């Protein structure tokens, strides 16, 4: 199974090698691709060093293409590739909101993988994990209203921004005013209620995704979803205080056992033992932790939970994993 | 006109006297008090230093008393310092919920002042700054359902909890494991979905205050409230993302015009300009920043916004402002 990795040198692309390694993904070939910028650099796989070819304006030669190199190139290459007979999984937002491409999270609509006709859209970060937990609640209790507050990380802004936070928080401690460059403002010791592009209704493209992606990933345009994407001083883990109004009578004790069964969703819920989800323990694991399950006081039949999932893994883990299923 | 500070050395005692010294307070006596732990220290004030006294088991001698030395101590002397003839204004969770005690935020229930019997409670920092936004919106459209995902800083944990945050990040930035002592878990580069202590309902003592406290200051027992409280790696500014369902058709623009006219509350809401509240650009002001005001997609007639206010000031400031009115 010849596989290409368009985007290699990026945060996702780089994690894409290790999970791809860690799941013992059975390749045959090994192809890393980047735009000219990284035309001559080397990464590492199975301890063995592998080159990074710049992308050639001309489709060849692979079975599977795992794209994590912006929408510029993806919007531009998707078709060209799947035509060469390569299965295309893109982590960018170029084909997501398109009627012919399935937007999949293996815990939910794996069924859609085989409804593809050349490409498959990898979901947003904030959406993937939130689904990993919100998938089973929906199926069991039918939601109708979600209100999330995001505690997003630096990795979401790429690797250069993950680094910025290190160096910046560093100069901060030493007196010198943070040199904001990778974010809209200086992020050390602060929060930016601004993740993406502001639309006409007030929300940002990021916020708006929590909805359009859900409405499709679940195939239910009927769920009322509100969300505030906020950037915070954290390396690679996304946090999101969630709330929901249900059809069926919830029970923090019924959502628990149920949650206690869902795949890839470590339940982490113990107040007495100061035991709840945290980027402290979420970052690194393939799972998403979920805690603070409590009978919501806001809604007449609601729940307030907290969720954490590694942000670079809910890019790459669900990627290299959609393929593992393609196999199925 | 004599005043005393009980907890004259704590982070809050120190903002008190500086907004005392800054709002040119009509005092006439400068008695600073603190527990024996600190029975030998001197603070600043109008140029001269003042010695700090250990809390006397002999309540007296003053007219006004800005207490800020904990809960066990205010519970045991509020009544006494009171019988002496002093007016006790306490910034702690100890009297706030007693029937005969007025919980006051000048801008909302000033009149409640003149209906007290010795003690006037000073609400929860995550309520005061939150009340400055929700009040006008509430007495103009009428709240029915509030949901707030707090982003509280280490300032509210304390002085030793701010100082700790700095050295631990620094330590962390240097490749060594944070050694928490001031927080539940290591705070550097992380979020902690737990603030005070857990109640049986599944909610922490923190959240519930943001409710109970709101009911009493507002005079509306009926208002399905719901809080979520998380400590973020920030110095002394508190952020919250809100979503209040309102009865009267509300307007993002109509509500926005209310606020620019609401006291002690500055509006900051220009998306095209990357203009919204930020701990950074709000820590040290007497106004609370509101912005990101938008028509919420969660409910039919609702509003979502971002709120940022300085914790330590909405400790000291709301306290020496209650007294200013104890004069008027």
């Amino acid at each position: 199974m010849r596989v290409a990795v368009v985007g290699a040198t990026g945060a996702v692309g780089r994690e894409i090698l290790k999970v791809l390694e860690a799941r013992n993904f059975p390749l045959s070939e090994l192809r890393l691709y980047a735009s000219p910028r990284s035309a001559g650099v080397r990464l590492a796989f199975r301890g063995e060093e592998i080159p990074v070819e710049p992308l050639p304006e001309g489709p060849l030669p692979v079975d599977l293409v795992l794209a994590s190199a912006g929408g510029g190139i993806s919007r531009a290459k998707a078709l060209v590739w799947a035509e060469g007979g390569a299965l295309v999984v893109d982590n960018s937002s170029a084909w997501r909101y398109e009627p012919w491409v399935p937007l999949v999270v293996p815990e939910v609509n794996r069924e859609k993988i085989f409804q593809h006709r050349g490409i498959i859209a990898n979901p947003n970060c904030t959406t993937a994990i939130l689904a990993m937990a919100l998938w089973p609640l929906h199926r069991a209790f039918q939601a109708k209203r979600v209100i999330v507050a995001t505690y997003q990380a630096a990795s979401g802004a790429g690797a250069k921004a993950m680094e910025e936070l290190l160096t910046e928080t560093h100069r901060f401690l030493h007196g010198e005013a943070p040199k904001a460059e990778a974010f809209a403002h200086p992020l050390p010791f602060n929060v930016i209620p601004h993740i993406d592009a502001f639309q006409e209704n007030g929300y940002t493209r990021e916020e708006m995704k929590v909805v359009w992606e859900t409405h499709k990933i679940f195939g239910d345009d009927t769920i009322r979803i509100s969300a505030t994407a906020v950037r915070v001083p954290t390396l690679r883990a996304h946090a999101e205080a969630v709330s929901v109004e249900f059809a069926r009578p919830v029970t923090p004790e019924a959502a628990r056992e149920v949650l206690k069964e869902a795949p890839g969703v470590e339940v982490v819920d113990e107040p007495e033992a100061k035991r709840y989800p945290m980027p402290l323990t979420a970052s690194g694991k393939w799972d998403v932790e979920v805690g603070r399950i409590r009978k919501s006081l806001a809604f007449e039949n609601g729940l307030d939970f907290f969720v954490v999932g590694d942000q670079l893994l809910k890019g790459a883990a669900l990627n290299a994993v959609q393929i593992a299923e393609e196999w199925l």
